[PDB]
């Protein structure tokens, strides 16, 4: 799977 | 932000 | 299980 | 386990 | 801030 | 700024 | 994966 | 201030 995060 | 977690 | 995707 | 990103 | 991308 | 956590 | 971080 | 890239 995959994730993205940001901030 | 952000978090993501598993179990 | 699981998942969890927050801010 | 899991991944956090913040500021 | 940033972002980060996986798996 | 920026930080980034695993486990 | 990748992360980029910025200050 | 600065950027960082990294895996």
């Amino acid at each position: 799977g995959g994730y993205v995060l940001g901030s």
